[PDB]
C-alpha cells in the first residue's frame, strides 16, 4: 500500500507514535517519506547483505528475519516480510523497540540527513488528526 501523507500521520498517531519517546509525529511521518515513499512493499539490500524492509525500513541485521542474513539477529522477533504488509502495526512495533535502544531517531540514517533539525510539524499540517 503506498499512503497519503495524512493517512498515514493517522495511522501511526492511532499506535501510539506521537510524541513516543519525544519524537513528535512529524519525525515519524518525514522518516517514513525518505525511507519508503510511504511504500509499504519497500525493500533495499545493503552492501553488508543485509535488507531493509517496509515503510519505515528495518534491517535484517538486527531486527528481522528473512532467512537470508547470516549471523543477523531478530530483536523484534518477527519475519521481515510481515514489515510489508499493509497494516503498519508490526513496524510500529519494532519502532518502538529500535527508538528505545540508545540512539533514538538516529537509527534511520533518512531522518538524521533530511528531517533533524527541520520544521517536521509541516509534516502534518493540515491533517485530520
Ligand atoms: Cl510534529
Ligand atoms: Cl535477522
Ligand atoms: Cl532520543
Amino acid at each position: 500500500k503506498v499512503f497519503g501523507r495524512c493517512e498515514l500521520a493517522a495511522a501511526m498517531k492511532r499506535h501510539g507514535l506521537d510524541n513516543y519517546r519525544g519524537y513528535s509525529l512529524g519525525n515519524w511521518v518525514c522518516a517514513a517519506k525518505f525511507e519508503s515513499n510511504f511504500n509499504t512493499q519497500a525493500t533495499n539490500r545493503n552492501t553488508d547483505g543485509s535488507t531493509d524492509y517496509g515503510i519505515l525500513q528495518i534491517n535484517s541485521r538486527w531486527w528481522c528475519n528473512d532467512g537470508r542474513t547470516p549471523g543477523s539477529r531478530n530483536l523484534c522477533n518477527i519475519p521481515c516480510s510481515a514489515l510489508l504488509s499493509s497494516d503498519i502495526t508490526a513496524s510500529v512495533n519494532c519502532a518502538k523497540k529500535i527508538v528505545s535502544d540508545g540512539n533514538g531517531m538516529n537509527a534511520w540514517v533518512a531522518w538524521r540527513n533530511r528531517c533533524k533539525g527541520t520544521d517536521v510539524q509541516a509534516w502534518i499540517r493540515g491533517c485530520r488528526l
